């Protein structure tokens, strides 16, 4: 149970921390847990029926299975934190699955996937945030004409509806955010916020807090 | 509390899941979580009262602050898992951080898959996060050229595992986590061939289990 409140100052805290960079809070740790572990059921029941290219075997089409598992690409940096905790319940839920990471930065591709055989095989795209859509676009499009998988899906931590540009709907969302600049668990302000177990909304202008190139 | 015990067929059980990749538990989820959250208070206590070169009012010298934070490098992809745990303990101990990663592989010869993004680490505490220390030849090779390309004020090392029978070269990192045995180590982490990663326990690996997935990804 978490214990939520302002305190003289006007600032929110959450279990004696304060949080003077916060307009509101929009999810407690157990909440956003309790959303990861959901979806992880609902990937795991959606792809452990699934077949793909056998490539352990050589040929033809086998079940997802350690030998063939699911491929996961994960964004870095904003999904990283995201991507440890649903990996550990995809675990809890059975699913066959193996992970690799690809870097975008504000677009610029910084690094590539080392995979190298997806042809033929079921992907998982692991997203922060789905807001205007620019980003997956991107992302989706690289992946799909580089790699030629057999399904290309997206589980994303969190979607703004209310942010979209270009049409983008993720095919998993754990949780729904106001249409608001949201920091904490992954989500920062020039790498700032990131580590918070929390989901606020940022007080106005503070984007500018911390204007030094790191 | 964990229940470890072993099946009908002597494979390993840790909370009603069976293992059978596995040799032994080394440590339970438990016993692991504890000993990151440890080693984040003696990173925070270490750390907290130290000064470096200040970077946001572009002055001299300033605290480590959410202004100027420590600067951490997480090592992928043995790293990630055990680096989103330590950052939410070092949060929970108040100490300012980022986080960059660089990526390494060897051919043994080392090379760089990725290199960080960071560009001001001049003058700068670093502390570079791994999954494990055990020939050090990794560590050598990432500590040589973090030193020489970013010229860091102070540059320490934190792992998760240290496997002290397996050094080939001089490494004792500044913070370790856990100690394994000279063995093959899976999960929380470690793997084979990308398997096993998301254990939430450390296991040693049964020896004819290392090439079960001879396939590249
Ligand atoms: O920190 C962040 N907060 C957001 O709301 C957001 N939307 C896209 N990318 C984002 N990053
Ligand atoms: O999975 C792993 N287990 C180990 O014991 C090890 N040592 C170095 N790198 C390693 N990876």
């Amino acid at each position: 149970v978490h214990v939520v409140s302002r305190n003289a100052e006007g600032v929110i805290v959450v279990d004696g921390k304060a949080y003077p960079m916060a307009e509101e809070l929009v999810a407690t740790e157990s909440v956003i847990q309790r959303s990861i572990k959901a979806v992880a059921k609902q990937i795991a029941d959606f792809y452990r029926p699934l077949s793909h290219r056998d490539t352990h075997g050589g040929g033809g089409v086998a079940p997802i299975s350690d030998e063939n598992p699911l491929i996961i690409i994960s964004v870095l940096k904003g999904s990283y934190i995201f991507t440890a905790d649903m990996v550990r319940y995809l675990g809890d839920y059975g699913l066959p699955h193996v992970v690799d990471f690809l870097r975008v930065a504000s677009m610029q591709l910084l690094a590539e996937t080392q995979f190298k055989a997806l042809r033929g095989k079921h992907v998982l795209i692991l997203e922060d945030i789905v807001d205007s859509g620019k980003t997956l676009r991107y992302i989706l499009d690289k992946v799909q004409r580089e790699h030629q998988p057999a399904t290309l899906k997206v589980c994303v931590l969190a979607d703004k509806p209310g942010g979209r540009r270009v049409t983008m709907q993720p095919d998993f969302v754990c949780l729904t955010v106001p249409n608001k600049y949201v920091i904490g668990y992954g989500f920062e302000v020039n790498d700032r916020f990131r580590c918070f177990r929390h989901i606020f909304t940022l007080r106005p202008g503070e984007a500018r807090r911390y204007p030094a190139h790191l």
